[PDB]
């Protein structure tokens, strides 16, 4: 049942809790429910998604950022980067995954190999990732000449169909550019290929957000308790330093109430979220924790460390002719291409939209339009990292997110970053693209040399909204991992990580479904660990 007036739970005791409603938390909570003999709560902070059609509706998720559904959290003053860049966050069942514009993509291989291989995760590899997102999708493409796609899972994945004009003249455009049509998430990585997306888009144009998919169905099941509107303020443990369950608050009075679990608690509150819980709880870098007067439980070093995103620059074009009406999600297509020689991934990708995108050019005075595109290469691989901390001991405050953007000390993120937006503009400068390419806006044709384009990314850069590796897995014996390889928070029992927060190094692409793969991961580890 759903329970949205924590005064109508009379028994406040599960097996086990997973705290945070979004991408990673919705499979883990649905598939640890898949036992009967089990019972499971699921806590989120946000409200129900059920009937609230601007979640719902996939067309609509522009309008969501900076409403009443975003935590919504600015960053610190950035050296190199644009300090006025906010990471929108969703507070809403489904997390990002309501809020996100559902590019939907397997993650490269070679990604997945070395988070066993070079990163020292025992058992995190293709091999481990492929059954499962077998298992959570029902993919379009699936058939006998594609074994590896799902054709039963609870997400469902379609590809978008090719109606905009200038979408299929600008994949034209990249071929002339040599960047030839590429069929995505085949099992095999494009490293130079570009075509429209997979996304993660039920045929009635409702998201397929892990909350529509998994626990939608789920709602009224025997052993499951879905608690919407109430925020986890902090993990409680025993004197053993086993993990007992959550304080909650509730919105009337903002009251803290106590959830109890037998077996385990997973925290999935995200990769801000999640390092501010468990630096609240005792568990965090103990200079840190010490200076806002937090008892340290555990000295876990790289709780909040290694913070990785995709930083996003942007170029923007007047249309020629009038741009479509109407879209799957108004972001339909995917341009990925390597800017050095001998790379097994790309480390450069851009997305192409159908409407301008002037958030940051606005306020430096860039001219703006109505009626234009914009092409946003990202930075896949990038080097800088970055933290979130403690911007106090109460709960309430949002912490201080610091990814350090261009910051890495060989200059890869601008360099990467400055061709392409070179790349972006030889696109748009193709044959194909003659009768809808006008006016470059920004960052304008006077800006050529790479000092004017660093200047411009500098001050107008935002990001693809993917932070990641805040909480990561690592070895056993590795001090700046705080978790192991089964996901366990290092120096207590009973506590699990799952969500964008455990990953060692960033994936290559938009890493949604990725994310809910770590969910379904974590719940196999957990009914193994359950078994014994
Ligand atoms: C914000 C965003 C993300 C995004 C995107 C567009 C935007 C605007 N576009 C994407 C895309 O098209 N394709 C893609 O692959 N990824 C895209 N992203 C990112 C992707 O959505 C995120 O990386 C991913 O969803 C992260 O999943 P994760 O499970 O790590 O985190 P979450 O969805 O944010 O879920 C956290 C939940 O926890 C709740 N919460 C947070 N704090 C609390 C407390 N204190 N108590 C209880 N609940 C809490 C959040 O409300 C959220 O529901």
């Amino acid at each position: 049942m759903h329970i949205d007036n924590i005064e109508n739970l009379s028994d406040r005791e599960f097996d086990y809790i997973v705290v945070g409603g979004g991408s990673a938390g919705a499979a883990v909570a649905a598939r640890l429910s898949e036992d009967p003999a089990v019972s499971v709560a699921l806590v989120e902070a946000g409200p129900d998604d059920r009937g609230v059609p601007e979640v719902l509706q996939l067309d609509r998720w522009m309008e969501l950022l900076e409403s009443g559904y975003d935590w919504d959290y600015p960053i610190e003053p950035q050296e190199n980067g644009n300090s006025f860049m906010r990471h929108a966050r969703a507070k809403v069942m489904g997390g990002c995954s309501s809020h996100n514009s559902c590019i939907a993509f397997w993650a490269p291989r070679e990604d997945l190999d070395e988070w066993e291989a070079k990163y020292g995760a025992t058992g995190w590899n293709a091999e481990a990732a492929w059954p499962l997102y077998k298992r959570l999708e029902t993919n379009e493409d699936a058939g006998p000449d594609a074994p590896h796609h799902g054709d039963s899972g609870p997400v469902h994945l379609m590809n978008v169909p090719p109606k905009d004009p200038t979408g299929v003249a600008l994949l034209d455009a990249c071929e002339q550019a040599g960047i030839p049509r590429a069929k995505f998430n085949t099992g095999t990585t494009v490293v130079n290929g570009a075509n429209f997306f997979q996304i993660n888009r039920r045929a009635d144009g409702t998201r397929s957000s892990s909350s529509v998919s998994y626990i939608h169905p789920i709602v009224e099941q025997e052993n499951f308790t879905l608690l919407t509107g109430l925020r986890a303020r902090q993990l409680v443990f025993d004197a053993d330093r086993r993990c007992t369950g959550v304080d909650i608050v509730d919105s009337a009075f903002g009251h803290t109430h106590r959830l109890t679990a037998r077996n385990e608690v997973v925290l999935s509150t995200g990769a801000i979220d999640t390092p501010k819980l468990l630096m609240l709880s005792g568990i965090g870098p103990a200079a840190h924790l010490a200076e806002h007067g937090i008892e340290v439980l555990v000295d876990s070093p790289g709780v909040g460390e290694h913070l990785q995103d995709h930083p996003e620059g942007v170029v923007q074009f007047e249309a020629k002719q009038p741009m479509v009406a109407e879209s799957t999600q108004w972001w339909e297509i995917g341009i990925f291409t390597p800017t050095e020689d001998g790379l097994d991934r790309p480390d450069l990708m851009m997305h192409y939209g159908s409407v301008p995108f002037d958030m940051n050019t606005l306020r430096h005075g860039y001219p703006t339009t109505e009626n234009g595109f914009s092409l946003t290469p990202n930075v896949t691989h990038a080097r800088s990292r970055g933290t979130v901390r403690l911007r106090s001991r109460d709960f309430r405050d949002k912490p201080m997110v610091d990814p350090r953007y261009f910051t890495d000390p060989e200059g890869h993120d601008m360099r990467v970053m400055v061709a392409g937006i070179r790349k972006a503009r030889e696109i748009a400068a193709q044959p194909a693209m003659a009768e809808w390419t006008g006016r470059e806006l920004s960052p304008g044709v006077e800006a050529q040399t790479d000092e004017e384009l660093q200047d411009y990314i500098r001050k107008t850069h935002n990001t693809v909204y993917h932070p990641v590796g805040t909480v990561r897995m690592g070895a056993v014996e590795d001090e700046m991992s705080p978790l192991d390889p089964e996901l366990r928070v290092k120096g207590v029992t009973g506590l699990r990580v799952a969500d964008a927060s455990v990953m060692p190094e960033h994936v290559t692409v938009n890493p949604n479904i990725t994310v809910m793969m770590i969910g379904e991961r974590c719940a196999d580890l957990i009914r193994s660990a359950r078994a014994g």
